[PDB]
């Protein structure tokens, strides 16, 4: 229906405020963009699903996303990513998973306060009958 459409509608627009919040943030510039194969060129053989904060706002507008579930997945593919290809004691690593860390917690955190738990509910409901 058209009023299901406004809800998802809704939804990607709460999303791209999250995800620009996100993306502004000087800690997670490392998140915002796809790793450069030419800068990195072993990424793509150890990460078989890489994510970024640019493709989530591309895959915001691609419909992708019908829950913030759906999102939160790729936000902690982000920050699970991180840790599997930055595992080590070097302090270059752990400022990484560091940073992936508090990615996960930042969105986590602003959507516990500014995300309604019945607007989720509505979005899943939705998402299920189709």
């Amino acid at each position: 229906s058209m009023q299901e459409e406004d809800t998802f509608r809704e939804l990607r627009i709460f999303l791209r405020n999250v995800t620009h919040r996100l993306a502004i943030d000087k800690r997670f510039r490392v998140f915002t963009k796809p790793v450069d194969p030419d800068e990195v060129p072993d990424y793509v053989t150890v990460i078989k699903q890489p994510m970024d904060l640019s493709s989530v706002i591309s895959k915001i507008d691609l419909h992708k996303y019908l829950t913030v579930k759906d999102y939160l997945r790729d936000i902690d593919l982000i920050c699970s990513n991180a840790l599997e290809y930055n595992p080590d004691r070097d302090p270059g690593d752990r400022l990484i998973r560091h940073r992936a860390c508090a990615l996960r917690d930042t969105a986590y955190a602003i959507i516990k306060e500014e995300l309604d738990e019945d607007f989720e509910q509505l979005c899943e409901e939705i998402q299920e009958s189709r």
